[PDB]
This record gives structure tokens, C-alpha cells and sequence, in this order.
């Protein structure tokens, strides 16, 4: 696999608030993005190991990127590039969400900074409620993405059938914005049965434990863009079986993946 980066994982690692590869950012102003409303580009410096895979992360309803902004550190220090994003406007709804997060992507492609530190061919989707829902039309939409993870997510849409993107559902036990038997829980239900796909819920959680540093949300996040964005097989093992995991309330899977 030439898509692997930094050592073997332990769970330490993954759960770790910041992985081996150092991090900076850029900021991408409302003006100089195209389809999206700006954001934060994290990235790591060492590029003596190859390029990184990049990851693309919507906020929710009214929400901005400091909602969602301690993912992309957290994330990006594990070996990838990770834009938070604005949206165009605040009361954007899930469908444009999908489209903001291809742009913010397609961005990548060009950014001055960033370009020669990405692989434009192994990209990821990721986003809070309708951010959530955002991922999961982004990846209907572009059969190429890699991995999406609607974390809480929102959608009126309730079939995802098309999707061809390995998916991570995280949902929130204890949600009542979007709650996870009409979101979440749908959503995983109506991904082809064939797909690499995941549910996991977090207990005792609300809609909101995503906008604050989680470490259960992190470090199988972690897990599944390792997996599927770099196809490394060394973190297969944090997702088949289900994790050995108390903040994890229920937990389906396609495993072994």
C-alpha cells in the first residue's frame, strides 16, 4: 500500500488529539472560494512521505466552521488534508451542503498551498446534521469520493441507495433534532446491503456532541478514512467487530471490509 501513512496504529493513536504529522493552515476567504462560502485548510508539513488524501467537512443549519473546526487539526495530523468550510449562506439546506463540500474539494485541486500536497484522486466527505446530510448527497452525486461520514445527520431524503461511497453513520443515541431511527438509522438501512458501511451510535449522546471535542467521534472517523481513503488495511481492526467500546450504544456493520 503506498497510500500509508505514519506508523502502525494502536488505540492510543486514534484516539490521540493530535497524530505524528505536524499541521498548519490556510484560510480560503469567502471571495477566493468558488461554491462555497470559504473555510480553513489544514494540512500537514511533512511531505516526505507521499501526498495525503483530503477531507471535506460541512457544518449544520445557521452553523459556521467553529462548529466543527476541532476536526480539522485532530484529523489532519493523522496524514490528511482537511478543509472546515463556511457555507454560502447560513440557512443552506442539505442538498446544496453536498455541492458546497465538492467545491470546497474541487478547491483543493488548485490551492497554492496545498495542491502538490494532495492526491486529487482520493478525496472524503464529512458534516454535522444537514452537513450531515450534506456528505451523504455529495458522495450520490460523485460515485469517485472515498469515504463520507454524516455525523447526526439531517436529510428529508431517506434513500441512499446510489450511494457507492463507504460510509460511517454516527449518530446520537439520545438526538431529537435529527433523531437517529428517522435520519440515521434510515440512512444506514437504505445503503446497498453490498457497501462497506457502518452504524454506530453514541450513548447517551445528544445532536450536539459532535460541536465539542469527542473522542469516540474522532478516532473511528479516524479509523474510517484510514481504511477507505488510503485503503489501509492496518485499521480494519478498529472496525471489524464492533468496537470494544462503552461510548458506543449500538453498532452494524458490513465487516469484514
Amino acid at each position: 500500500n503506498p497510500y500509508e501513512r505514519g506508523p502502525d496504529p494502536t488505540e492510543s493513536s486514534i484516539e490521540a488529539v493530535r497524530g505524528p504529522f505536524a499541521v498548519a493552515q490556510t484560510t480560503v476567504s469567502r471571495l477566493q472560494a468558488d461554491g462555497f462560502g470559504g473555510g480553513t485548510i489544514y494540512y500537514p508539513t511533512d511531505t516526505s512521505q507521499g501526498t495525503f488524501g483530503a477531507v471535506a467537512i460541512s457544518p449544520g443549519f445557521t452553523a459556521g466552521q467553529e462548529s466543527i473546526a476541532w476536526l480539522g487539526p485532530r484529523i489532519a495530523s493523522q496524514g490528511f488534508v482537511v478543509i472546515t468550510i463556511d457555507t454560502i449562506t447560513r440557512l443552506d439546506q442539505p442538498d446544496s451542503r453536498g455541492r458546497q463540500l465538492q467545491a470546497a474539494l474541487d478547491h483543493l485541486r488548485t490551492n497554492s498551498v496545498v495542491r502538490n500536497r494532495i492526491d486529487p484522486n482520493r478525496m472524503a466527505v464529512m458534516g454535522h446534521s444537514m452537513g450531515g446530510g450534506g456528505a451523504l448527497s455529495a458522495a450520490a452525486n460523485n460515485t469517485s469520493l472515498e469515504a463520507a461520514i454524516p455525523l447526526q445527520g439531517w436529510h428529508t431524503r431517506k434513500n441512499w441507495s446510489s450511494v457507492r461511497t463507504p460510509t460511517l453513520v454516527v449518530g446520537a443515541q439520545l438526538d431529537t433534532i435529527a433523531p437517529v431511527s428517522s435520519h440515521s438509522e434510515a440512512f444506514y438501512n437504505s445503503l446497498p446491503s453490498d457497501l462497506d458501511k457502518a452504524y454506530m451510535e453514541l450513548r447517551g449522546a445528544s445532536h450536539l456532541v459532535s460541536n465539542t471535542p469527542d473522542t469516540t467521534t474522532a478516532k473511528y472517523s479516524i479509523a474510517w478514512l484510514k481504511r477507505f481513503v488510503d485503503d489501509d488495511l492496518r485499521y480494519e481492526q478498529f472496525l471489524c467487530p464492533a468496537p470494544d467500546d462503552f461510548a458506543i450504544s449500538e453498532y452494524r456493520s458490513t465487516c469484514p471490509f
